[PDB]
């Protein structure tokens, strides 16, 4: 009997981890510049672990992530499930945590999708790419990742799609699950898990990709003291699909936002309570009345995290009713 | 010999309920100050507003030497911006404490009498004089720069996430070992004693697939300054970047701060905020960012002036 | 039809949740001084959600717990199982992480179990006690908190029995696991729980306290700078069965520790490396070599934590090996 | 002109590999400053100790002129207890910033590096002049006092749990917003100039049923000083409590600290520290406590006064 490694495909979209600068201690750099094999030769140890092959999706800096990306990704994992035993996306750090939790909902394929990123560009000294890169191969290579969901790798943890997000605008320890933890750590090429998200995802969902040309538009507001009804009206004259409020505290809305926002749901616009607080769920029965409004409460899902959600929610209703139970399930 | 103690109610979740009602549920308060108490508004935070502002910073500022030191009761959601609006505007060099309660006055174990409690040990303490406007709760004093709420609910949720806490409080005594470096106060140029209103800001998200609506409207609207709630570290989608590029050379004052609940926006990272004309908040989060530029929109429109008053302040 | 309510049964151990001073607003206080009946009565709505009847087991600060009442509350719940629907523990918080996972490992009732105290005394002014046991009562009469293993109910969170500990020791949000997170929120008397431990408990462990009339003694050792081996000597000399290091970093041991605990492991005793580091596993495979000297590593469970553990592995085995299986799988 | 700085090296996991080495790993240094480096000892610093400790404060107080600023490469694991040491018998006015590394010289994305090259950057900072001794790891700086080890594994392991760090580093400049009240440096009476030895200072550990056999061996062996790792705020299981109360009357200097990973132990709880000759460590860990209580133990044996060193260091 002989060892044969696990084939692992990696999806690179860009990102800091394939950034880079003039100088190894300026900050200065430019992101999605490195192709794929220049990362995969920057990790030689990736042969002791996986048969690596590298396809180059597009290379953007995650600021510039866009529903097309999406589309593309989900339909070329869910295509080429069978050719492969896992999939590495790599990926800017800004918007991984929305990628990740629309990838959540919408890859089909039962073989583990790992995101990863770095906070350091790939020419920096100390750069976190390399360890990064290998630590997700590890994870997508690990059968005990299956049925967890899309995987979030970075600073030797495991994290789920969903709750991951970036906490730090800075640190390479950036990814937390702020609200229920991280699945596992990885600590010499091995993972011990502890935890699986109870939300349903992937092939429990009922969004299926495979056939859409674009998403709902789902825009969002952000509320403060004295905020401007201004970019509220704007989404509602635009025909917005949808409309996300990243509310005070609990899911609040400054007066001149909430009526807006009460009159494009009472014309069929979606509109869902988020909250700008970084941790903490935004509940139903506390100080607004959704069921009145027909509002949909977000539950834990950051406002970023809940427009992905109410995009796909869109896809198969218009009903607020049918969408507050969508964010009560997945 | 006690502390004369202004308590000046807000409204907010520890009220609704007047202030003399507060005051009358924590008899205690007797045995550590003399408090009087006068009703400002009474609102959800939710909807506080430059008016409400204004009307605090000016009745301190005038109030200063007929008392000992000020708490202000407040609603809980926005009394991060509050206290950091009131921390650059205040010239009273007397402790000015906000405070706030998570759950209400009449659920099990409310938590606005031991903080309102607190809230009147801190500003009766003479160690607390001249750290700036500050927020107690749970126990703790946070500075009012740095401080936000972190949790949609719990009781512990106000942190400064980024400098932590000035002292934490037990058995009516604090044990002071920090300071904020950042000017504030009667350190600072801000005056606002005559204005009425305040340069018009707004803020705007930024996520994969932007919108550039909101920006454009307030663009349209010919707002004084766009702060942008960047993703990472301050970075804008394109359609976002493009509309606050041109606004920077428009007569729109353009901020970059995050979404990002902890850590700096920086300069020199992927974004040339020189060629822009663009400032980088640093540590201040959008709402906190938004202050700061009302504030530096009364003494300039230059990026250059905003951007050192972002570095001072 | 109508509506009946859970029996829930609270056992009385004692605690700050008990405690009493004669200052609502001075801190001095005396523990575990005020009966079940008086807790019980400071919770008007509790008659809501539960009937609840209170059992006075001890009442002692947590500081002064002891291998005796933990047999006494196992052998109790696990005993009088069949007669209620739940039960709730109030318990000092200074112990309750070390309770609440020696109860996981040996609860075969299959109804939920919840810990539960308070870090305010109950005549302190905004104390927690009170909102703490009805939100304990909440998670023990909720059907979905079966199979999750007992629970630590503590500021609006449903934490595991495992990674649950101290992390502050004055504020009322001290109790976090941290590092796999909660198992759900409580709002409004509900819980939504997205997470449950995967490693094994209650049911599913071999550890039956039926029968014991004491447990094997282990004993915890700290290292810092110039640590004195006098203490580990100590242990040794009185014929300690298990002895588990506080470790510095990843487990490490000052030398003149490790050379007592070397020797000991030799003869027999169990020895396992800890750590006194807050948060994370102590590693197999760094700097120590565990198969060499007969030495177990802990994983994430911290000095007081593996005590619990180590002292049940011993009621099975003395082979390190085993008790290194043990240590990766409960 | 660029700074002088020096490096002292002590092993630990950002080396078994010399001073000339790592220092020729990193060419940047170059652009920042004239580093010599001296190996004072090569040890895992899970074998630190005393001797080390005197060395080290011997050797800074003794070169101080003849340099800019020190960096000293330590392991990890001790670390926080080295720098609270150096931190209050420190006499030089010049930064001095110790650093390590979580991950080893020779492995993938290595923090050795970068944690080097910043260290040197805060050494080398004007600004980080008479903030006490500093740990610099993962971008950040922070206080000797506070700082402590977090996580067994993370290259962000290092925090300053309670107040907070001073500042943040980008781009090779610090942003500092904070600096230890506490005293420290040349503000302590501490003076280990001709000490060739420390008090003894042994450390128990609390939890259910826990034996009294670790400190009986202390009391025994006539140790100085105990500091107890308490459960909760400061708590003694019962038979250690015992076995302390009868040390504190004969000879043995006790503190009670805690377990617990934040927060003070504090006086005016539970223990009545007056009528046992106690004495409450703070925020100050149970190895934190031991440092400072060798230290006391050099000035004084009795209770109320290193009650007052434990308020003031
Ligand atoms: N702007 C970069 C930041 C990073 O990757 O760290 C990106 O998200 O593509
Ligand atoms: N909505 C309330 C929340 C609170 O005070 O806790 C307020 O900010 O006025
Ligand atoms: N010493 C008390 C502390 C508390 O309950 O908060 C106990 O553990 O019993
Ligand atoms: N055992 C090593 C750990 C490290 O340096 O990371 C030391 O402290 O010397």
């Amino acid at each position: 009997h002989h060892h044969h490694l696990p084939n692992i495909t990696i999806l690179a979209t860009g990102g800091t981890i394939a950034g880079g600068g003039d100088s190894a201690t300026k900050s200065n750099y430019t992101v999605g510049k490195v192709g794929v094999e220049n990362l995969v030769n920057a990790v030689p140890q990736l042969k002791d672990i996986a048969n690596v092959k590298g396809e180059q999706v597009v290379n953007i800096g995650s600021q510039d992530m866009n529903d097309n990306v999406w589309l593309t990704l989900a339909k070329k994992i869910n295509t080429d499930c069978d050719k492969t035993d896992g999939f590495v996306i790599t990926h800017g750090t800004d918007t991984m945590e929305e990628t990740a939790y629309f990838l959540d909902l919408t890859v089909k394929c039962d073989k583990p999708v790992v995101m990863v990123g770095a906070m350091r560009p790939s020419t920096s000294m100390s750069a976190d790419g390399p360890f990064n890169l290998y630590n997700a191969v590890v994870t997508a290579a690990d059968k005990a990742s299956a049925n967890r969901g899309v995987l979030v790798v970075m600073n030797d943890t495991v994290l789920d799609g969903r709750d991951v997000t970036k906490t730090n605008t800075t640190d390479v320890a950036t990814f937390k699950s702020v609200n229920y933890g991280p699945l596992g750590y990885i600590h010499n090429g091995k993972i011990d898990y502890q935890r699986t998200p109870a939300r349903k995802h992937t092939s429990d969902t009922p969004f299926d990709v495979s056939k859409l040309n674009e998403l709902p538009k789902v825009g969002i507001v952000y509320n403060y003291a004295n905020a401007s009804d201004l970019p509220a009206k704007a989404l509602v004259d635009a025909g917005y699909d949808g409309i996300v409020s990243a509310g005070v505290g609990n899911g609040n809305l400054y007066k001149s936002v909430f009526d807006t926002l009460a009159t494009a749901a009472k014309t069929g616009t979606a509109v869902v309570r988020s909250s700008r607080v970084p941790t903490g769920a935004t509940t139903q029965d506390a100080e607004v009345d959704d069921a009145k409004y027909g509002f949909v409460a977000s539950g834990t899902l950051n406002p970023q995290k809940a427009r992905v959600l109410l995009q796909l929610a869109l896809t198969q209703t218009k009903d607020p009713q049918q969408i507050q139970q969508i964010f009560n399930q997945y």
